[PDB]
């Protein structure tokens, strides 16, 4: 059995508790930001928290689902240590949400722009 | 009286015994004063030659920034002071390592 791992774009649940079941009341999943060979060897991976609990603030980015539509809180990107929290796969986000929460960050931070 | 407010470029003590931790903020002061949180990536003396490790060179002591580790941290909260400003040219060079981490 191999551990799965975070792979950039994808949605996961940290610190998952196979006692909440499928809800995960009191968590957040999260979408993975940064390279899977980064992710494999450092047991890290850059971040950002996602809710349903939308206020339209400037950071958040739409994700729409075909089972309900959430937000990504872009300015909230934060390095998390998977492997060592235990990381699991709920899904996986669109390449043009992916693109748009990268670019709120370039914005936020200043990177190339 | 008014709290200090991080500023894009500030080096920092922070809560990351309470113990803090040195970190520079990487975001603007319009957000952090608006949201209470700031940007920041931790700071260590232990220089290992780490990829992402970016040289920081002060006038007493000396170390790197983890530019890799990237925090989202409610400032406001945990009573950040301010230890002092990175160059710009060490700046720039954090925020390239993290634009690598991120397309």
């Amino acid at each position: 059995v191999s551990r799965y791992v975070p792979d950039m774009g994808d949605l996961i649940w940290v610190d998952f508790d196979p006692t909440k079941g499928s809800a995960q009341a009191g968590h957040r999943p999260a979408v993975v930001l940064s390279p899977f060979m980064y992710n494999n060897k450092t047991g890290m991976c850059l971040c950002v928290p996602c809710t349903t609990q939308s206020k339209g603030y400037p950071f958040e980015v739409v994700l729409s689902g075909q089972e309900r539509d959430g937000v990504a809180l872009a300015d909230q990107v934060k390095s998390i240590a998977w492997r060592a929290r235990g990381a699991t796969k709920k899904g996986t986000v669109a390449p043009e949400e992916l693109q748009l929460i990268k670019a709120k960050i370039n914005v936020l931070i200043g990177l190339s722009h």
